[PDB]
């Protein structure tokens, strides 16, 4: 399963696969923290892609607000308090 | 003295082929598409459309309302006039 | 959508724009009139024959009306 601190790209409708982590929720959903925007959501595993596996496909800069900062955070300090 | 443009500033915005149009400097939601360098996201009242414009096309509302703040035949213009005067900071989406 | 398919393509800050099909689940888009290219997802794309009644109307934006002429008369 996914555990708190696992790094992912998380997919929501209308947005690119977004650098995120599992934070420490409805059944079979996880608390997601989105890097860059510092937003939260509850997502299921269908929308959760392991970071290391998928970073070559999903980890490329784009024009969305918060995305490029999100990429910096997941690479450089993924476990910090962003609150 | 004037500052640079910021989200929430009210303007008349000038697009080619259109009258100076009531508008605001929009905010950019988290996750949303950012403007190009030196451009602002402009939300046009009435039509509710967004374009990216530089300051050459942006006329401060308080200064220019006497000149441009007048009914126009164009689709959405008069609704735009109501919005800029009465609820310019509201959610229109 | 397939290479050559005619569409209206929507980018933030622009009207629905005559274009053709030429980064995960993005299509290469060629915009008529301006002759620029972008990558766009299927959500931003609208089949030309299906939606021309709606979006095939003149616009004062630079290159748009030239774009409309190309999509109807010389799309390839």
């Amino acid at each position: 399963a996914f555990k708190p601190g696992d790094l992912v790209f998380a997919k929501m409708k209308g947005y690119p696969h977004w650098p995120a982590r599992i934070d420490d929720p409805p059944p079979n959903k996880y608390p997601i923290f989105f890097f860059g925007t510092h937003e939260t959501a509850f997502l299921g595993p269908k929308d959760l892609f392991p970071y290391d596996k998928c970073k070559d496909k999903y980890g490329k800069p784009n024009k969305r607000k918060g995305f490029n900062e999100g990429l910096w955070e997941i690479q450089n300090n993924p476990h910090a308090s962003y609150s």
